[PDB]
């Protein structure tokens, strides 16, 4: 008849779930479970409301559609581009989420980890492969949830101060999924006391942004925040941007038959397809650009009360541990979407003129002597025109600028101001990697490691990489269990921003380090806004 | 003697036979160039000397031009040879001559030197500059003169006739015209002359290159750290105005220019050099009062501005530095420093000795300052808080002027090669921390560890010979090189340089590349934006 593990009872009824197999084991599994009712047709662009209870058993046995979004065409049918794209249909009902728990059900609460995709704040899905939580689960026993959440216009489209649009409704959706967790996760045997949420990109910024806004802020204990950060320039929008974003798309499609009453346009905008919204989602960006996204979070005083930055330096930070890092090489994915002179088919080694002109690329919206200042620092000024050196300084100046620095930042100003921050680089290039050699250890690279993907037998990673992944799948859960990755063996050392310490990520034991970028992210962190402002 | 008879056109000189290690030099000392500038001509334009009967006796060294005397440690040797070693008169418009013994019969090349000093201070009689050892050692004619410093040699009201500015650049071009008139008469080659100096006197050197009365009075020309677009060389006409007003307002003078002037000329001259470092519009290190002003007559634009736009084919110059130009300055006003002690400062005072050396900028540049020479890995560390103000004031008054000089004269035409000079005197007495201070190659240019009443090594001695065989070799051919290894010519690219030390030539690339960069690219968008 049935199978009383894959039975389970939530606030808004039963579910009935699947047992998956792993290669350590088998693994229950409630993929799809709604959370929110369906953001359709008058509910587009509104804040998410509670799924209703329902009468019977809802099957949570696949994983439920992907957000509608837009869809990498830059290299078709390339693996390197290909598994970040939708791997499910596309449907604006798409709020739902999925639990993984061992098997049998734990007796006692188990630590609870919540994985929030990145993607811009454009685009992924919680049903990607590399985001598969049943190896972690199986290896470390613990909890693992993962939510959709609203994308692009859908989610981010913001007319501030209106009652139709008001905006970050996709950060209500992973709020919404969060308080699911807390009332909901212990009928899986999930402990709600120690929830760790973890993302990477713009699910990284994300975290940081719950930790930020207080209604968010009681709804879990520690954070991990891979490659990615609230305060970055790209993470976060101001108001009157934010409307002139959603006016321009809105008079692209033809709303009003430009601005007026919001809830006029609005209603125009409800009624047009979906895919018609996506296909001008990209047109409303001020220039052309690159790790540049058209609708993203907006600081317009609710969910955010300042921005990242302010509330970043404000804030008290005692009782919470962070675990922060980036990859090696965070700028080179990001060159072939629009630098000039650049390809993953040929070795992209530009000239100086294509140099100068991808820094207005990479650091698009600033000033000319911004933009100076940029060459000067990221020039060398006894090989100016060398064109490999130009090609990593290029990839330096956006890695740094989007992600490297602003990791630094708030991983410093946390640890300031009473925070244990934990901090590492991961520097171990895939052995399947599909990308470039000269790309390096790109961004978004560690997460497959982090979810235990090379444990995949389907998959060809070497024994050493399963062996690595089993160390950092350790690593990880032993951050949310107790908030140290270190074993109860190289030390991992608290980061401060006095020492600046941290690890390594490799094949190799860990290797402690000073110093994130150091030289170059007091340019982007401490000089750069100064300029900005004069 | 008749070796030491020498007739001018202005009328008949009598000299003095000097000894050297390697024999005899003739020495012409105290040759009268010009009028005294004095009464009435304070201020003034040089008027040529007028022609006298009887015989000149140029014996010995005549007076300093009056001048600032240095009284931070009264009786240091590193100090006090800086100083006047002769009375001090405003009857100082004297030059000399050196030439070998017996005096040459055929044209012999001609170095001219040009004493630093900040335009406030310097003597061609300093024992540093004692030209005997060169002369014997390479059989040059060496020609050095005084000229007017401070308030007497640059104080500027624009536009006046009474006081135009500029008068003691006036001063060293007319003993510029003295040499092409006269050194034949001494065995020299007029058309075979080479400028050197050192610090305000390669500042002057670059200022005669880029004024074209002076292009014409010299061949070649040698900048020894100093240049003439550094932030402390010139002063802008607004600026000049203010300084002479300044100071008549501090000596008890009106402020109409006829009558300004007047009232400082019945000043006596100490009473002005009392007040002069007080017309500076703030406290700082590296920063004089009295400098040549850009007003469109000896220099039609910036020296900046004219280098960038000069065609210099057929120029060879000779440029380089001291391996830490900037040490010396910080015991002159940076909080926490001193010869006596290791200087060790904090953050704090750091951040203060910041805007003392970077003196007059907006606090977004002071900003930047602090940025770049911060290593914000040891962000507090004294040893290194201490090396990077010294590298601060350095690159910015020295170092990078240089090094925009070199890049800018070669990439438009100019053979230049460059220097580091990196071997501290065994008889240094400045602490160790100072390392290779401004101004210390001069004795090694000089040949002066050759005097075996000092007690330089047999090793510096050496080292001695070998540079004053560079200089004269650029002085003789355009070219430092013995016929090594080679010291190849500076190029914008490649940027190479040799070290000057104990040791053979070492070729090197890049003069402070990354933080001249800052200074000579960066900086000037962000104080104009
Ligand atoms: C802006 O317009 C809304 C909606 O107005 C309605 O739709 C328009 C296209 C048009 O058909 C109007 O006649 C409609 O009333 C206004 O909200 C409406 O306000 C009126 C007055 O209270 C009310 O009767 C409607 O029910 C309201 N509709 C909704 C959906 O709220 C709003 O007041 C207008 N604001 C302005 C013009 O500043
Ligand atoms: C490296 O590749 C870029 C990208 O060009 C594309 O990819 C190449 C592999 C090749 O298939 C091209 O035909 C593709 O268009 C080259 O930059 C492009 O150059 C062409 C013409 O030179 C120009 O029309 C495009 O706009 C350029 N694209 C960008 C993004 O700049 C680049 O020249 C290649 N480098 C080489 C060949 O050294
Ligand atoms: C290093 O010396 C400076 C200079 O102080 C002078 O020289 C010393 C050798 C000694 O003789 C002092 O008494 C002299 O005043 C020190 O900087 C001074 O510090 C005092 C306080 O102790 C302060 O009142 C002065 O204003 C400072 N002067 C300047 C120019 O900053 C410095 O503290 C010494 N460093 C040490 C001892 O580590
Ligand atoms: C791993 O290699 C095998 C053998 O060629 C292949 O069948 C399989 O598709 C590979 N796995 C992946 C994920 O490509
Ligand atoms: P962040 C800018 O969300 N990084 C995303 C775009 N990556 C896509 C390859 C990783 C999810
Ligand atoms: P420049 C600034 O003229 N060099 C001076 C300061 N030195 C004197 C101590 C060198 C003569």
């Amino acid at each position: 008849r049935e199978d009383a593990e894959l039975l389970v009872t939530v606030r808004g009824g039963r579910l009935r779930g699947i047992r998956l197999k792993t290669p350590g084991g088998p693994v229950s599994a409630f993929l799809g479970i709604p959370f929110a009712e369906p953001p359709m047709g008058p509910r587009r662009f509104l804040p998410p409301e509670p799924k209703q209870p329902w009468s019977g058993v809802v099957d949570a046995t696949t994983f439920q559609s992907v957000c509608y979004q837009y869809v990498d065409t830059l290299y078709p049918g390339f693996e390197g581009t290909e598994m970040w794209n939708p791997n499910r249909e596309l449907s604006e009902d798409c709020l739902y989420l999925n639990v993984w728990t061992p098997y049998p059900r734990p007796t006692s609460p188990t630590p609870v980890l919540v994985w929030i995709y990145g993607g811009g704040f454009y685009s992924g899905a919680s049903s990607l492969d590399v985001y598969d939580g049943r190896f972690l689960v199986q290896a470390e026993r613990t909890v693992l949830v993962s939510m959709n959440y609203r994308v692009g216009a859908f989610g981010f489209l913001a007319l501030p101060g209106s009652r139709e649009a008001p905006g970050n409704v996709g950060l209500l959706d992973q709020r919404l999924a969060l308080q699911w967790v807390q009332e909901n996760v212990a009928a899986f045997g999930g402990d709600p006391t120690s929830v760790t949420l973890f993302g990477e990109s713009a699910g990284a910024a994300s975290v940081g942004m719950h930790l930020l806004s207080p209604p968010s802020r009681g709804l879990f204990h520690r954070a991990v925040l891979q490659s990615g950060a609230p305060n970055g320039p790209w993470a976060t929008v101001g108001m009157g941007e934010a409307r002139r974003r959603a006016t321009q798309l809105a008079h692209l499609v033809g709303c009003p038959p430009t601005g007026g009453n919001d809830t006029e346009l609005v209603a125009c905008l409800r009624t047009r397809p979906a895919q018609v919204l996506v296909n001008h989602e990209w047109h409303v960006l001020p220039q052309e650009s690159v790790f540049r996204f058209s609708f993203v979070p907006v600081v317009d005083g609710d969910f955010l009360s300042d921005t990242p930055e302010a509330l970043i330096n404000a804030g008290d930070f005692h009782g919470l541990q962070v675990l922060v890092g980036v990859v090696k090489d965070e700028g080179s994915y990001f060159l072939v979407y629009g630098a000039p002179g650049f390809s993953k088919d040929n070795e992209s080694l530009i000239s100086r003129a294509e140099f100068l002109a991808g820094v207005r690329v990479g650091v698009p919206q600033v000033s000319d002597l911004a933009a100076e200042a940029v060459v000067l620092h990221y020039t060398d000024w006894l090989h100016p025109e060398d064109p490999a050196r130009l090609r990593e300084a290029l990839s330096d100046v956006v890695g740094d600028h989007n992600v490297v620095c602003p990791v630094a930042q708030l991983a410093g100003r946390l640890a300031a101001q009473g925070a244990r921050v934990y901090a590492y680089v991961f520097e171990h290039r895939a052995s399947t990697l599909s990308w470039p050699l000269w790309m390096g250890v790109p961004h978004g690279y560690e997460i497959e490691f982090i979810f235990g993907i090379p444990l995949d037998p389907s998959r060809n990673y070497t024994a050493e990489e399963k062996i690595f992944a089993q160390r950092l799948m350790r690593y990880w859960a032993n951050f949310a269990r107790t908030g140290d990755p270190n074993e109860p063996a190289p030390q991992w050392p608290p980061y401060t921003a006095g020492a600046q310490q941290y690890v390594s990520l490799d094949l190799r034991p860990l290797e402690v380090r000073r110093g994130l970028r150091a030289q170059a992210c007091a340019f982007w962190n401490r000089f750069l806004p100064k300029l900005l402002s004069a």
